[PDB]
């Protein structure tokens, strides 16, 4: 039809990609997708609440921790409802439900509607005890009162949804590279090494012979694998390289139709820099014209007790116990095996265990099948994500493996799933077909919610824009989901997108027109002032969400408040008025766009900050920590929120001591009294610094990016601490002498602040090693899909030292102690340092 020819432009703008495009294919498994993904999404449209849906109330089923608990301090919660500009202050108790505070209301007001929170695109509807919305969780956590406007539900009818309706060796022909162009080097060697790969697992390894390195180079041979045909198990990758390691390729063996690939292939290869997630995609190169290729043929037909003595279980216990990154042994390996059974009544031993497979052994796979219907503990076992997702990772290309992870996944409610999003959309990419559960999980959560919803979409349109290894395959999700998400939410995303790019524009060519002689130049805050004003009229759409906080609904720019950094890379900080007028406040919405950093590092540091929090909550703790929000929208591009109030520790050191490097220790405590208005505020702020001083340290060290310069570090004038810039003699994290003249500590002392300080660490570090193997794993997830290029081992294995695994409780609180002590040791050193190697 007419209309759905030019639906399909729309999407295709908003997606970024052309999915409709077969041009970079071999195959049809992306149509074949988009046709898969019509059931799983035309269901779940089919299945959620248009009301509910509508409103979409960000919700918990968690405790309210404790340190929330000591601000209501005697079970009783104030609201303060509005009308037209008339308000009245309601008392309610934490488990009064949305619907119990209306029926009361009406009793408190004598001579239907829902209630929104002020200036936001946010409500507080459905059955939930109150102390359960989000919203007031951080109204509490923050201070503050909780402000409503008394409207109707935004027509359910708004997101009304467009309508659609055997026993051979296995053999592989190498003819040969070709190159159209390559004068790469005075010429070297060059081979071609095709791997049979199934999870990262190398199951047989044939090569050619090594020649010199010609733009055209041929063999013409059969490269006879050891594995047989029907050996072959679903999700095997055939793997083709070139070494002199300088390209590589991925072909799926078996099809998603349970099909053995036969035939001719022409497979244009990707280059490495001159492991990593990318290593891994089926996708070829689109670049059809200066890529490498490699020519081959496929001519080869579908798919086909309890007794244990105790030595023996201590040792298979001692390695079930064992951390997600310990290597398992050959023995170790045959002893999982052997004892399969009494393995499977322990789920903590499933990554170990089905990674004990011999996966390129057909009734041993046929085994480990009849195995997992025996999934009584498995289903009936608490949901571990650290567990989840380490079956979700490089180490299971099998179906049924992952299959049940994502079973695990379903229990997860909305409010933990936004905490695992960004994660599980990373780990699309091992998934070694574009239909999997994984990938139609996230349709389901992500249709049924618009908080997941929104996110979604930025985070596969971050990378669709960004890779060539995995845009078509994310964007095949990307066009599924915006297909269900319905009319209203592609009008947000339609304007979302128009200002981002227009707001791009604007950075890039500000960029341009100043050299490395950093000054911000009085021509290019003309050059500025101008083009945004240019862009206010007929250009900017009236208003738009936030992409990083889809609550707030952004209006005109602030023009005289927009500026650029003096800094070798230009980037803009630009103000927004809120275009809800029944906003409690005229504060503006800053965000600060950003060119010459990969963003899609600062999205992964970022989110397992918040997952931090929110195992900090488990044990009611609160450390302050400030992740501000951060997008990437496309090649080394992206935004960031703005987080009022704040400057940064360098500035702090500039204005009163100087700039070549010189440092003073007061300052830190000067600034702080000076920005409050009363000297009980200013305990506030000390009480906050602490807290937000130690949350940073701990979580940094952790990450092993706490060796940080001043100039990327902030603080609020309320002394929130914050590091920023996750861009990319060492010291373990940042303990200055400034921040310790806070603590009240002259080098040697120990006040009631700092004896806190040391307190508060230990706490947050050994909460942190309760939860041990989510870190490692997310880290590890972090490593392989969003970095330069890691190793399968040094780089992974950081995190074991730090979180010190296998160490006692006791141990672990004295090494921790002792990193502060290097800290107390150094003081400045490599703070300077800096700038020493400025001109060494
Ligand atoms: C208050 O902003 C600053 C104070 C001291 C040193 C640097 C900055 N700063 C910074 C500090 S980094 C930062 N990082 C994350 N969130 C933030 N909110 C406010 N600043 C940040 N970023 C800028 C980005 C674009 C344009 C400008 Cl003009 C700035 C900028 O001035």
């Amino acid at each position: 039809s007419e209309e759905s020819q030019a639906f399909q432009r729309q999407l295709t703008a908003l997606i970024g990609y052309d999915v409709t495009d077969v041009s970079n294919v071999h195959d049809d498994e992306l149509e074949f997708t988009r046709r898969g993904l019509v059931t799983p999404r035309m269901a779940e449209v089919a299945s959620r609440d248009p009301k509910l849906y509508a409103m979409h109330p960000w919700v918990t089923s968690k405790p309210l921790p404790e340190y929330l608990w000591k601000k209501i301090a005697n079970n009783c919660i104030f609201i303060v409802i509005h009308r037209s500009t008339t308000s009245q202050t309601i008392k309610v108790s934490p488990d009064d439900t949305p619907g119990a505070i209306l029926q009361s209301f009406f009793t408190k007001m004598a001579k239907d509607f829902v209630l929104r929170v002020c200036g936001r695109d946010e409500y507080l509807v459905g059955e939930t005890p109150i102390k359960n919305f989000q919203w007031v969780r951080h109204c509490l956590k923050n201070g503050e009162e909780i402000h409503v406007v008394l409207d109707t539900p935004p027509d359910p009818a708004l997101d009304e949804v467009r309508k659609e309706e055997c026993d051979r060796k296995f053999r592989v022909k190498i003819r040969g590279i070709d190159i159209p162009v390559l004068p790469r080097n005075t010429d070297l060697t060059v081979f071609v090494e095709a791997n049979i790969q199934h999870g990262q697992q190398v199951l047989c390894q044939r090569r050619t012979s090594p020649k010199p390195f010609t733009e055209e180079v041929l063999w013409n041979v059969w490269l006879e694998f050891s594995i047989k045909i029907k050996d072959l198990p679903k999700g095997a990758l055939l793997n083709l390289q070139i070494y002199c390691l300088l390209y590589y390729v991925n072909l799926l063996l078996i099809d998603h139709r349970f099909l053995l690939r036969r035939g001719e292939y022409v497979l244009h290869m990707w280059q490495i820099s001159g492991f990593n997630a990318d290593k891994l995609t089926s996708a070829t190169n689109p670049d059809k014209e200066n890529s490498m290729s490699i020519s081959i043929l496929l001519d080869n037909h579908p798919i086909a007790r309890a007794e244990m003595p105790n030595q023996l279980r201590k040792q298979l216990e001692a390695i079930i116990a064992t951390d997600p990154l310990n290597p398992l042994t050959a023995e170790d390996k045959e002893l999982l095996w052997h004892f399969r059974y009494e393995s499977l009544k322990h789920p903590k031993a499933y990554p170990k265990l089905f990674s004990s497979v011999k996966w390129g052994q057909q009734e041993i796979v046929a085994k480990t099948y009849q195995l997992l219907a025996r999934r009584e503990v498995w289903d009936q076992s608490a949901l571990d994500v650290g567990l989840t997702m380490q079956l979700l990772d490089c180490n299971f290309s099998d179906e049924n493996v992952r299959a049940i992870a994502v079973q695990k996944l379903e229990s997860l409610e909305d409010d933990d799933v936004l905490h695992y999003l960004l994660q599980l959309v990373q780990a699309v990419k091992f998934e070694p077909y574009h239909d999997s559960a994984l990938a139609r999980f996230l349709l389901k959560r992500g249709l049924r919610n618009k908080r997941i919803g929104h996110f979604l979409f930025w985070f596969l349109r971050s990378e669709i824009a960004q890779s060539r290894h995995y845009q078509q395959r994310f964007a095949v999700i990307l066009e599924a989901y915006l297909r269900g998400c319905g009319t209203a939410m592609l009008h947000d995303f339609t304007q979302q997108v128009q200002v981002i790019e227009m707001l791009q524009k604007v950075t890039l060519d500000i960029k341009s027109l100043s050299a490395e002689k950093y000054d911000v130049s009085s021509q290019v805050i003309s050059q500025l002032k101008q083009k945004l004003e240019n862009l206010q009229n007929s250009q900017l759409p009236e208003s738009f969400r936030v992409p990083y906080d889809p609550g707030l609904k952004a209006g005109a720019l602030a023009i005289e408040k927009c500026k650029v950094m003096a800094s070798k890379k230009k980037p803009l900080w630009l103000e927004f008025k809120c275009a809800d007028p029944t906003a409690l406040s005229n504060e503006t919405i800053g965000i600060i766009f950003k060119h010459g950093d990969d963003l899609r590092q600062d999205m992964l540091i970022l989110q397992i900050l918040r997952i931090m929090e929110s195992i900090w909550e488990t044990e009611s703790l609160d450390l302050c920590l400030l992740p501000y929000g951060c997008i990437s929208t496309g090649d080394k591009i992206g935004m960031i929120e703005i987080v009022k109030d704040a400057t940064t520790i360098a500035k702090i050191q500039q204005s009163t001591v100087g700039n070549t490097g010189a440092f003073k220790d007061e300052v830190l405590n000067h600034w702080l009294k000076e920005k409050s208005p009363t000297e009980e505020k200013f305990q506030a702020a000390v009480e906050r610094f602490v807290y937000s001083c130690a949350g940073y340290c701990v979580a940094t060290f952790v990450l092993g990016i706490g060796d940080r310069h001043n100039d990327n570090i902030m603080i609020t004038e309320t002394g929130n601490l914050f590091h920023i810039d996750f861009g990319h003699e060492r010291v373990p994290f940042v303990l200055t002498p400034d921040f310790l003249f806070v603590m009240g500590t002259s080098g040697k002392k120990t006040s009631p602040h700092f004896q806190k300080f040391q307190d508060i660490c230990v706490k947050a570090y050994l909460a942190l090693r309760h939860h041990t193997n989510l870190l490692i794993i997310l880290f590890s997830m972090m490593l392989m899909t969003g970095m330069p290029q890691l190793t399968s081992k040094e780089d992974i294995e950081y995190i074991r030292d730090a979180l010190t695994v296998g160490k006692n409780e006791e141990d672990a609180k004295k090494y921790f102690l002792d990193q502060i002590e290097v800290c107390r040791d150094k003081g400045w050193t490599v703070q300077f340092n800096w700038f020493l190697h400025l001109v060494l």
